[PDB]
């Protein structure tokens, strides 16, 4: 009874938080901030990326995890998002566009979670 309704609220919330990252655009240009986070770089094309980033993460993986109910709650999805953003900021230089995008997308995610409030 009360547990299927609670699983669905959690799953809904996870969709809302995912969609915030997916849809965010740069003011002025309309550039979609999430473009370079959608799929991890090709290992064949950029092997050095995988010597720096030991646990890769991208939105394709997180989308798969959401849809296949692999996360117990949004805190698990958020930890994957945070790993993705940390990877971006570890690999890319400070003041690069991808570095700044990771920062802004992480703030948007955190702000939308506070807006949703406690379960
Ligand atoms: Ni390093
Ligand atoms: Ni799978
Ligand atoms: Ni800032």
């Amino acid at each position: 009874a009360k547990r299927k309704s609670k699983k669905n609220i959690r799953k809904q919330r996870m969709k809302i938080l995912f969609n915030v990252v997916l849809e965010a655009r740069e003011p002025g240009s309309g550039r979609r901030l999430c473009d370079l986070f959608m799929v991890k770089p090709s290992k064949k094309d950029y092997p050095d990326y995988y010597k720096i980033i030991l646990e890769p993460m991208d939105l394709k993986i997180i989308e798969h995890n959401i849809r296949n109910d692999k996360y117990a709650g949004e805190e698990g999805m958020i930890e994957d998002m945070k790993l993705m953003f940390r990877n971006a900021r570890h690999y890319n230089e400070e003041g690069s566009q991808v570095y700044n995008d990771a920062h802004i997308l992480e703030k948007l995610l955190k702000e939308k979670r506070k807006e949703l409030g406690p379960l």
